[PDB]
């Protein structure tokens, strides 16, 4: 039994809902029909039993309900209270300690996702963005959302994209996406891909850091430089054309702990894909940063 | 606000072998069947769910889907796939306990066609459905409805334009000779097996007070369980077909039957009658 008792996300995507089962808060998602091969693939990403992990967000069922001519799909997960990341951002400044906090769990997941475990295939995910990472009362974050993922067994020599048209979210698309180049055969791609983009959300939580009384607003990547809601185009100019990279504030330059920061973030954003750094070197640099 | 009520009561089971469990389940005011499936056969959840994520099948000859449901356990995926309940249950069963007269004989295998032919046939726009094939077409994969039709069941092997149950198997199957990048290719092993049933359900059919006991295809020429050599050698090699008794001869709807089965067999896939031909020949029948 559920109890659907608050909507706390509307989009294209479809719906969210706060519920209750067996007690406990669930969150349930009701996918848009338009993006029904995100609701397929993000099951076959939960069908397997090691995916399980502190920083990937928990699944409890998945359904696809239809009678007559009407089909419903349903994705039930965990609940965190405090929203996303993207949400968490707007409304709290961070010190050292939760900041690192942060962007270690975010790391961890990443690369959880990326290792294969002989099982749980290598898994890139394709839409890492702070909406798509939530906020854990512990301090920690999980991602969420596997409707993008592809799968690659290195065993077996099996890469499984899936079937799916939807692409990543415009202003996280790294410049090998935006310009249509990406070498779509190949995971390693697809990991790189990921890593252009926890670039991105390590800057948007770098920025709400305080140093010596200083902190910037948040924003997200490239507000500065597109318009609001920006095409697939308007990335592509400022990413591709113009070599845009997010602005370093110089603040940073004056604590070990963003300047680290900023280090690691520009060894995210290499057009050359195969010069960025891998997620589980991200997170062994951000297990030594203090 | 809305109590989404997914208990399903799980009352007793009515199917157990290597693809899991079948139950009879109670949700609010429906009986509903209920296949749990074995690790062994996970890829039949999904083919189906995909199926169905991709075309809302709706026909009286298709059994009826409900839902298909993926839950968490502590150490394994529970996969559940939801459809309508057939309190008679297959034909296989139907025909051991059961004789047929004209009219029943022709309402079950003129449904089974009609069902078959909805799979295979391209609808487009709006509403429409990609054509589909079967792959595991045989009388346990048929299930009787109260009103003297039935449905067809388990589109875990389907194709969209692990292997089928050997018996059943059509000559260029045994043979490795099928065009596997054809899509009617996979049409034309279906009709193979309808053939098949259709010569399982015929024998059930009195005529002149006289009937044949149920047997399954190849009954005196393979052991239970054949190989695929078996298999091979029955159908590829020695190209046997199953028997048509003499008593058929004196019925006119168990000779127009035979025909029609015959052309369900030939060697060479082509040659073989379209599931639509088929119904437009059964209408035609009495
Ligand atoms: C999965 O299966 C079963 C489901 C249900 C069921 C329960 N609540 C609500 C619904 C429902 C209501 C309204 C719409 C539509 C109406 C028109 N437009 C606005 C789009 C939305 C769709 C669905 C259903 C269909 C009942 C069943 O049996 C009686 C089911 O079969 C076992
Ligand atoms: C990204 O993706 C998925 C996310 C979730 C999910 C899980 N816990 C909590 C949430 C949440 C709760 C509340 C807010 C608040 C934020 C501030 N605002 C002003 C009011 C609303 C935001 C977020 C969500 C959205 C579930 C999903 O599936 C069931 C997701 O899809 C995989
Ligand atoms: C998640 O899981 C299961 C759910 C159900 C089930 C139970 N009550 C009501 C529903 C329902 C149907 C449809 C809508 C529509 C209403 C109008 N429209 C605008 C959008 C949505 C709402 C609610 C469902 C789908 C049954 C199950 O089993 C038979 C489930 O488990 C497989
Ligand atoms: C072929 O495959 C599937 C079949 C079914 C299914 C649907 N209605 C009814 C049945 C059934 C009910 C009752 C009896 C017995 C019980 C009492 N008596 C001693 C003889 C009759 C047998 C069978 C089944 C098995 C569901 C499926 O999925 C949920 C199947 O898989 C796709």
């Amino acid at each position: 039994d559920i109890t659907l008792l608050e909507c706390v996300g509307k989009g294209r995507y479809g719906e969210v809902w706060r519920g209750s089962w067996q007690g406990e808060n669930v969150a349930v998602k009701i996918f848009s029909s338009r993006d029904e091969k995100s609701w397929f693939r993000e099951t076959e990403l939960y069908n397997t039993v090691m995916l399980r992990h502190e920083n990937i967000l928990g699944f409890i069922a998945s359904d696809m309900t239809s009678r007559h001519s009407s089909t419903q799909l349903w994705l039930i997960t965990h609940y965190h209270e405090m929203g996303s990341l993207y949400d968490y951002l707007q409304l709290t400044t961070l010190d050292t300690v939760s900041c690192l906090r942060i962007v270690l769990s975010i790391a961890s997941g990443l690369a959880h996702l990326h290792i294969e475990i002989f099982g749980k295939p290598a898994i890139a995910h394709r839409d890492l963005k702070s909406k798509n990472i939530l906020v854990k009362k512990n301090g920690q974050c999980c991602i969420a959302d596997l409707g993008l993922a592809v799968m690659h067994s290195q065993s077996t020599n099996q890469l499984d994209v899936g079937n799916n048209p939807r692409v990543g979210t415009k202003r996280y698309m790294a410049p090998e996406v935006l310009d249509e180049t990406i070498q779509v055969d190949c995971f390693d791609s697809y990991k790189r891909v990921d890593i252009w983009a926890f670039g991105l959300v390590l800057w948007e939580v770098a920025r709400r850091m305080v140093s010596n009384g200083i902190v910037e607003d948040y924003k997200p990547p490239f507000y500065d430089v597109v318009p609001n809601d920006p095409s697939f185009e308007d990335m592509r100019k400022v990413v591709c054309v113009d070599q845009q990279r997010p602005n370093i504030p110089n603040r940073w330059f004056s604590d070990p702990t963003l300047t680290s920061l900023a280090k690691l973030m520009k060894e995210c954003w290499y057009q050359n894909p195969s010069a960025r750094l891998t997620a589980l070197r991200i997170k062994k640099t951000l297990t030594k940063i203090d």
